[PDB]
């Protein structure tokens, strides 16, 4: 905080004197509205203006107000990546809890499994202290009381929540199992202590080991969560905490290059980014020149060439030069901060498969308890009436002991808690591993829907275009006075600028012959005429290079005589499609328009066909151009002269046939069709505006990562289904054998000390199976 109701007690502050030492200079200096007065009420809540007269002024008032016992040094209460501190504390908590659990658990298992086999140590443990109860059970009970009563508290606290609401979950079972085992051991110890005739056996190893491994599983879950969050965080930061403040008004009078935090340099404050000073913030950069590997103003190495002054500011590390920034709004409201929030909300949200897990668990836990109860009565009543051989009973217990022993065994051999510790971690790890590639999922629902896909809707614009206008795309075949017509020659096409008219202005920039400027007249807008398809023509020159469309040609004089249809078929075949022109108010001369494609399209289409899904693309141009593009690509059904509305009806038609179809592209105007489509997956990431109407959002611009997204989704669904197959296979065999349908015919059953081990063994393997997703790699390592 420390923005509106600012409150700080920094180094040296121990009493109200230092609090007032901050106060007196902080609040008194302008930028406050003085919301009431608490008259030295410690955290006095008054208004403040952290926008203009904010961080820099407030913080430096804190320092200059101070006379040092420690000299207050700007210890603003702000999140140190509060996620980092938070999962640090959480990992610390669970790690410590598990580590103190093992401290008791490991002893007990030893003392009653391994140690008795060796002497005289077991002989010490056999020393009677009363009747037949011995030292062994005494110390075992003492050591295993903490494990449940103190450390295992969640197992009870969480269970009560579910039970009071009328439902249940994993906890419920685990708690019942361990509790029943513990009290059965207490019961068996009492019999030993009261009467020396009895010599029964105990069970505490189960109650220790099971709890220990379950806690280990929860620890692994939260470690996976921490890894995913940090993988997000490293990508979301991409900025140094401090920027160099060369203070000057707008341009000129450069005072000095300081170095302070990137919230203290807004509102006409200036960064003079030197080489290597990574671009932290936004806000118009009126001066400077730096080609750095990004899209803001350029000029050092990688040629994009924006002259000083342009409205985009963010970027990566530098090169040989500098810029002089004029921040209006720092890079803090940037999308990344709330991609963090949005993906957390998606993580907070869940998928149908997650909803599937709860429903099965809803009508499973009741069954296990009932079956465990039933198998008790079976052995008991048959035992009481003695309807089966006595010799099956092992020595040192009776039928009643066998009945309860089987009762416990079923209750501790159930679900290895896959349904609750495998799905909710696989879903999570998938998102993090995707985020490592820039691509981000929008929760599990996105995973499911993307996994169900067999069709993709592409589009040429901004998805498969580069653009290079020249004689192969934009100029004459006849003679042209004032060639090559850009600087002061061709104003005949600078009338009505749009995404294509500007290209008509820029091929002239590209082709300017060799002289600098022949400089004749540029009569822009003289006879200004606009018509759809080509709305630029006035009067100027370029052999009168006016340009026009189906209504400007025959208007001026242009008869569209046979040679233009010849140069039309010719150009369209070579994809260099012509655009109608009015050279010298005549049919002489013939413009063109063409487009290079991103050089991985063939790879992508071929490999998508390899997975076996349909590729579809639409265009707004004529049918022939789209057909030529199809010939180049090798795509299926093709559409042309299509608006985003038409894209919407085509999407609806594909879906109603029973086809889940995706679409590519981020041109925000796709929003109707983008929402209409089954999923999102917008290429060339913009901001959360894409997220508004899309679910999948791809970060980079390469078409390659589209393959990666669907591949990862397919892999995740396969892994989850395989884990469910395991959780059915183990569970369908564990229940009978433990309950006993093999003992009556072979005489083998699982004692609870070992029966619980299988439950423990599966739980680790299932989670460990899920965690292996992190070793995913690209299906196309640069094709």
């Amino acid at each position: 905080d420390d923005v509106n109701k600012v409150h700080l007690k920094l180094e040296g502050v121990s009493s109200p004197e230092d609090i007032k030492l901050i106060q007196s200079r902080l609040e008194s200096v302008e930028g406050v509205n003085n919301v009431e007065c608490d008259t030295a009420g410690q955290t006095i809540i008054v208004a403040y203006d952290p926008d203009v007269t904010g961080p820099r002024l407030l913080i430096q008032c804190i320092q200059d107000a101070a006379q040092p016992p420690k000299y207050f040094n700007a210890s603003l209460y702000s999140p140190p990546k509060q996620r980092e501190a938070e999962r640090h504390h959480e990992i610390r908590n669970y790690r410590n809890q598990f580590l103190w659990s093992c401290l008791f658990s490991v002893p007990v298992f030893m003392f009653s499994m391994v140690l008795p086999m060796i002497s005289p140590f077991g002989d010490w443990l056999f020393y009677k202290v009363c009747n037949n109860m011995t030292i062994g059970m005494l110390l075992r009970w003492l050591l295993c009381s903490p494990v449940q009563f103190i450390i295992g508290w969640r197992f009870y606290v969480g269970a009560y929540h579910a039970l009071k609401r009328g439902y249940s979950n994993m906890d419920v079972l685990v708690a019942l199992g361990t509790n029943a085992a513990y009290f059965y051991s207490v019961y068996i110890v009492l019999k030993a202590l009261t009467s020396e005739s009895f010599e029964g056996q105990d069970f505490f190893e189960t109650s220790a080991m099971l709890i220990s491994f379950i806690l280990l599983g929860k620890y692994l879950e939260v470690v996976a969560k921490g890894k995913t969050s940090d993988a997000l965080s490293k990508l979301t930061e991409l900025a140094p905490e401090t920027a160099c403040l060369l203070t000057l008004d707008k341009d000129g009078n450069a005072i000095s290059e300081t170095e302070i935090s990137t919230q203290l340099l807004q509102r006409n404050d200036v960064i003079k980014i030197v080489p290597g000073e990574k671009v932290p913030v936004d806000g118009v950069v009126i001066k400077g020149q730096s080609h750095v590997n990004e899209s803001m103003i350029t000029g050092e190495a990688r040629p994009i060439a924006k002259k000083p002054g342009d409205k985009v500011i963010g970027g990566t590390v530098n090169d040989n030069g500098c810029i002089i920034v004029k921040v209006t709004h720092v890079g803090s409201e940037t999308a990344l901060s709330q991609i963090v929030q949005l993906v957390e909300a998606a993580q907070l949200a869940r998928a149908p498969v997650q909803k599937l897990a709860d429903r099965i668990s809803r009508f499973f836990v009741p069954t296990v308890v009932v079956a465990a109860f039933l198998t008790w009565l079976g052995w008991f009543v048959a035992g009481q009436f003695d309807i089966y051989p006595r010799e099956w009973i092992p020595k040192a217990m009776d039928s009643f002991e066998l009945a309860l022993q089987f009762g416990i065994s079923v209750l501790v051999v159930a679900c290895p808690c896959a349904l609750g510790l495998a799905t909710p971690t696989a879903v999570m790890v998938a998102t993090g591993k995707g985020a490592s590639q820039g691509v981000l999922i929008k929760g599990g629902n996105a995973l499911e829907k993307a996994h169900k896909v067999k069709a993709i809707i592409f589009d040429k614009t901004g998805t498969l275009t580069v653009g290079k206008p020249s004689v192969v795309q934009t100029k004459v075949f006849s003679k042209i006075p004032l060639l090559e017509l850009c600087d002061l020659a061709a104003g005949a096409e600078a009338n009505s600028e749009h995404p294509l008219s500007k290209a008509i202005v820029e091929y002239t920039k590209k082709l300017r012959e060799q002289y600098g400027s022949h400089s004749d007249h540029i009569m822009e807008s003289k006879d200004f005429e606009v018509h759809p398809g080509a709305g630029v023509s006035a009067n100027v020159e370029g052999k009168l290079v006016l340009v026009g469309n189906k209504r400007l040609m025959q208007e001026f004089e242009v008869p569209i005589s046979s040679e233009v249809e010849g140069h039309m078929s010719e150009t369209e075949e070579l994809a260099r499609t012509c655009v109608l022109v009015a050279i010298d108010r005549t049919i002489c001369g013939a413009l063109s328009v063409s487009d290079p494609l991103k050089p991985e399209a063939g790879r992508a289409i071929s490999y998508l066909s390899s997975m076996g899904i349909s590729s579809i693309m639409v265009t707004g141009d004529n049918w022939a151009t789209a057909k030529s593009i199809a010939k180049e690509v090798g795509i299926g059904t093709v559409f042309a002269e299509i608006d985003p509305v038409g894209k919407a009806e085509k999407i609806k038609d594909l879906q109603m046939k029973g086809l889940t179809v995706a679409m590519v592209g981020d041109g925000i105007n796709d929003s109707p069709a983008l929402a209409a489509a089954d999923v999102g997956l917008a290429i060339g990431a913009g901001t959360d505006v894409a997220i508004e109407a899309a679910d999948i959002v791809l970060m980079r611009s390469s078409l390659e990562d589209v393959i990666t997204a669907i591949d990862l989704s397919r892999k995740t669904l396969s892994r989850i289904r395989l884990n469910y197959v395991w959780a059915l296979g183990y569970n369908v065999l564990g229940m009978p054998v433990a309950a006993g349908v093999l003992f009556p015919f072979t005489g083998i059953r699982l004692p609870p000390w070992l029966a619980g081990a299988c439950m423990a063994a599966s739980s680790v393997s299932v989670v460990c199976s899920s965690l292996l997703l992190q070793l995913y790699k690209k299906p196309l390592h640069v094709e």
